[PDB]
Formats: structure tokens, C-alpha cells, sequence
DNA sequence: GGATTACACCCAAGACACCAGGCACGAGACAGAAA
């Protein structure tokens, strides 16, 4: 429902991964995961740069 | 306005001066013409 902020409702996974994740935690924690892939993939490229110069 | 934004490796696939038009050499066929 709209303006819920229960810790259900806005990303909290409450089970534990022997016991399953529901649909909405699934969901929610694909999403974290898709955000730390991001991550790595692109601050690889800032700290090459970062080595380049310093090395230079 | 300018300059630069990780390293290495693999494979596959599609494109890369085309062309057209005016100038030359050789040849040959079907029609001329004397007999």
C-alpha cells in the first residue's frame, strides 16, 4: 500500500538464505547485488586512472 | 575550447576505386562489278 514504511516494505530480508527468500526479498536483494556489480565495474576504471597518473 | 576516461586475452564477420565514354587497331561481309 501506499506510504508504508515498514522494514518490510522498503528492503529488509527477514529470512535467511537455508530458508528462502520471498518474491518482494528477491526482488529487493537482486536489486543490492545489480548496485554492487555496478560499482566494481566502474571504480575499476577510475582507480587505473588514478595508478596511470600516480606512476607517471 | 580542449582533452581524456584500467589491463590483458579470444573469436567471428563484412568492406576494401568503380566506371563510362571517347579514342585506336584490326577485321570481315555482303555487295560492287568486270567477265
Amino acid at each position: 500500500t501506499k506510504d508504508d514504511f515498514s522494514p518490510e516494505s522498503k528492503g529488509f530480508v527477514e529470512n535467511s538464505y537455508l530458508r528462502g527468500l520471498t518474491p518482494q526479498e528477491f526482488f529487493f536483494h537482486a536489486m543490492a547485488g545489480r548496485e554492487g556489480l555496478i560499482d566494481t565495474a566502474v571504480k575499476t576504471a577510475e582507480t587505473g586512472y588514478i595508478q596511470r597518473r600516480l606512476v607517471k
